[PDB]
């Protein structure tokens, strides 16, 4: 690909995306305050319950409206993307329950839903050109993290395992083998591919897709402005402040997960601008919305800054690391966000 780290490699397959071990063992023996108690997910027999088929055939996301942008809805898009939604929520909840009890019932689950999916071929069938190829890349890494967290599990079909590895390392590679337009390129859809490629790299140990991954990071970084700001999310309009957020969740599980490999990421800087500064941005800006105002007139749409969205996942892992202060009062309820690996409260919140 050609950029510092070219040649990085999978150290450890089943290091995941946070510490299991001593995440579960605090989890267990500690004093949780009120804030990590609410986040504990709550038990089920999985064993018993049936979850999402996969479509059969071509993979197709209907169009949300019948005809354009806006209007008429579609009747057919509410069940369909609904079902990958599911997806996702599942396999997020079964992966958080097995992290917080250690219980191999909930590795089996999974195992049994996802063999389900990779026996259909699921994610690999479809027009790159279509919405279809965006739902790929959040159903593969959400269902990777999940499985990131059991690949040290002995009580579990080990052939099993093997098979959905096998399946997930095919989607990702056929998913990022695409380049997408002036802007899929490289906005946020190349970041949330980069975790995709990153996470599932790990899991398959695969060296070129885990170096791919990382690739997008380096990416992310050399487009940020002199402010903070990405230049991509910028271009959104009244949607510029929430896509700023928005990119940051791919970007910093993708340094999480390569922390985890050994590799510091978070360190990497690009004509004195990081991470870091993007961080900044979004806290500034949503303090003083009239910084917005360089790049779009419009007023913002601040839905996803309210307490217990999702959308503010990855201020769980950044703040348990670098342990800055909570400047909008933002950590209050417990988060959750199958995409960026379930709950950040319950994985990685110290209080
Ligand atoms: O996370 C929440 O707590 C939150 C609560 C709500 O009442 C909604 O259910 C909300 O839905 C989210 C959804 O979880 C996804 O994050 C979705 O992601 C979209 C992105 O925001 C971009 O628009 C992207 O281009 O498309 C994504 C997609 O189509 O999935 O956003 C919605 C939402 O913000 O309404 O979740």
């Amino acid at each position: 690909g050609s950029h510092p780290f070219d040649q990085a490699v999978v150290k450890d397959p089943t290091a995941s995306y946070v510490d299991v071990k001593a995440r579960r063992t605090f989890l267990q023996s500690g004093q949780l305050d009120d804030r990590l108690k609410a986040a504990l997910p709550k038990e089920y027999d999985c064993t018993t319950e049936a979850t999402p088929n996969p479509q059969q055939g071509e993979m197709v996301i209907p169009r949300r409206y019948l005809s354009g942008n806006h209007g008429p809805v579609n009747p057919d898009y509410e069940p369909v993307v609904t079902l990958y939604r599911d997806f996702e929520k599942i396999s997020a909840t079964l992966g958080n329950l097995y992290v917080a009890t250690g219980k191999p019932v909930y590795a089996t689950c999974l195992l049994n839903m996802l063999d389900k999916w990779a026996k259909a071929d699921a994610l690999l069938n479809y027009d790159p050109k279509s919405q279809s190829w965006y739902q790929v890349e959040w159903s593969a890494a959400t269902a990777a993290f999940a499985l990131s967290t059991m690949m040290a599990e002995p009580n579990v079909d080990t052939a099993q395992r093997e098979r959905v590895v096998k399946w997930l390392n095919r989607v990702a590679r056929h998913q990022t083998s695409f380049p997408g337009g002036d802007t899929s390129c490289c906005n946020n859809h190349s970041y949330w591919r980069g975790q995709e490629a990153t996470i599932i790299g790990v899991i398959s140990k695969d060296d070129e897709l885990f170096r791919w991954g990382l690739g997008r990071y380096v990416q992310a970084m050399g487009l940020i402005n002199e402010d903070g700001s990405f230049v991509h999310e910028m271009t959104r309009h009244e949607q510029s402040l929430h896509y700023q957020n928005y990119a940051m969740l791919p970007l910093t599980m993708i340094a999480e997960t390569a922390s985890r490999q050994g590799i510091d990421l978070y360190a990497y800087k690009e004509n004195g601008r990081d991470i870091h500064s993007a961080r900044k941005f979004v806290f500034a800006a949503v303090k003083n919305p009239d910084l917005i105002k360089k790049y779009a007139s419009e007023p913002q749409d601040t839905r996803a800054f309210k307490p217990g969205r999702g959308d503010l996942n990855w201020i769980e892992y950044q703040r348990a690391r670098f342990g800055f202060a909570d400047e909008l009062g933002f950590m209050t309820v417990p988060i959750f966000d199958p995409r960026t690996g379930g709950s950040a409260t319950l994985l990685a919140y110290k209080p």
